[PDB]
């Protein structure tokens, strides 16, 4: 139906040994938007073993052009060698109502990208 | 000055063992665009050692609201152990001249992201 590209854009080290993984969600400029989302992710090590399962909440976005993206944060104890995350469930707050969101909507970054630096 | 965010968005395996590294460039929504760019990249292993040095060319962009971003591809013999790339030079085709582009303009993705599956 609708489109959400999703990728991890940063990792923030917080007090209390918490790591906050920042995800940017983007509707690609299709300005058919989304209500508040609830996303459940399995955090996995490099071997593919499940570490923890956590939920992530997003604001409503995408019904306009300068609201095409929104940022969400996933919190867990930073003591985990997290390498990948798998979206296993998603919920949309629309109409003040609980509605299930099809996982096919997501366009995840399922590839290790080249890191880019700039010379001095 | 001007702004270009840049990140690697996919790797495409081609016949003849060629790899196409896809880059997304974004001028952040400014009304000042860029002529065709020629970008020189050091492809490096994970240890930071330079493997090969290659050039990447882009279309002109940032000059209309539907060209705020552009996608470029770097084709090379799909070279084993590339982990990172470093921008060491950039040249802009502007007004009949090849002009040097200050590297400070670039806002690179200098971060290893979590992989996401569904
Ligand atoms: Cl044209
Ligand atoms: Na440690």
């Amino acid at each position: 139906q609708r489109y959400i590209s999703i990728r991890n854009t940063d990792t923030i080290w917080l007090p209390g040994n918490i790591c906050a993984y920042q995800f940017r969600l983007d509707n690609g400029g299709n300005d058919e938007g989304f209500g508040p989302l609830t996303i459940t992710l399995q955090l996995k090590d490099k071997y593919g073993q499940t570490l923890v399962t956590r939920k992530m909440e997003t604001e409503a976005f995408g019904d306009s052009n300068a609201t095409r993206t929104t940022d969400a944060f996933l919190e867990t104890e930073c003591v985990e060698n997290v390498a990948t995350t798998e979206i296993i469930k998603a919920t949309e707050e629309s109409n003040g109502h609980r509605v299930s969101l099809p996982l096919s909507v997501f366009d995840p970054q399922d590839y290790h990208p080249l890191l880019i630096t700039v010379s001095g």
